[PDB]
Order: structure tokens, then sequence, then C-alpha cells
């Protein structure tokens, strides 16, 4: 689990969005596994505006933050799960690292701020949904 809190926005994995989130929907993209909902209080996370390919992510299944190199956001085939059929996930970044389903929501960060959140995994690879292109999160 986990979310990004920036301004009056809450960014979560779409497959983990609650009743409050869909009701207060700002934007969602199934192909990206992202959902943004409005919030009453102001958030304090800064979104990174960069092309960094190295950062640190939180892995709840290990209670540890791991440094990783990750690929640039792209269209990656993701195996079927209980949340989605087999499909190409867009704006996805992969790294060699540990992840489990309950690790979704874990933040990936570089020196510039929040890069994205854990979204997929399997076979010693962890996939992160990029949020750096969502410029409107800043306004
Ligand atoms: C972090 O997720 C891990 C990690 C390791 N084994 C499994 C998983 C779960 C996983 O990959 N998926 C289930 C939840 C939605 C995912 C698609 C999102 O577009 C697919
Ligand atoms: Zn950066």
């Amino acid at each position: 689990s986990g979310a990004i809190y920036v301004g009056n926005y809450r960014v979560v994995n779409r497959h983990l969005a609650t009743h409050n989130d869909w009701a207060n929907l700002v934007w969602e993209d199934s192909s990206r596994d992202l959902l943004v909902s409005s919030t009453t209080a102001q958030g304090c996370d800064t979104i990174a505006r960069c092309d960094c390919q190295t950062g640190v992510y939180y892995c709840s299944s290990r209670r540890k933050h791991y440094p990783v190199s990750f690929s640039k956001p792209s269209l990656i085939f993701v195996e079927a799960s209980e949340y989605y059929p087999a499909r190409y996930q867009s704006h996805l970044m992969l790294a060699v690292g540990h992840s489990e389903p309950g690790d979704c929501g874990g933040i990936l960060r570089c020196q510039h701020g929040v890069v994205g959140i854990v979204s997929t995994g399997g076979n010693g690879l962890v996939g992160f949904a990029d949020v750096r292109d969502l410029l409107w999160l800043d306004e």
C-alpha cells in the first residue's frame, strides 16, 4: 500500500483506489495503473521533473529502502493478475529488485523528488508507474 500526497492531490495504484477516491476522481488511466483523487488538506511530496535513471525505493515486504537503476518509462507487457488481464502497461519503469503484491504504493525517489510508485513485479524485477510527466500535479 501507499500514496503520493502533492498539493490537493492523492496519487494511488488504480487497482488499490478506495470508494472515496473514485467519488473524488481527478484523473485515471487503467493502462498506467494510476488514479488521482482530490484531497481536503495540502500534501508535502515534491514530484521530480527530470530523466534520472537511479533512485531509491521502499520495499514494505523487506522493511528496507533499496538503491536501484531503472529503465526509462515505456510500454511493457505485464502478465495477467487478479486486477488486470494480460496487457501492455504504459509509462512503466523496470529495475532488478524484490517486490510482492502488497509492495504496490511504495515510493521510488531520486535527488529531485518523487519519481513514481511500485505497480508490478515478478521474477526478481520491480516495475514502477512513472508520475514525472504529470505536470498538472504541480498546479
Ligand atoms: C509489486 O507487485 C508484484 C511483485 C511481485 N509479484 C507480484 C506482484 C503483483 C503484480 O505484479 N500485479 C498485481 C497487482 C497489479 C499489477 C499490474 C499493475 O499494472 C500486477
Ligand atoms: Zn531526478
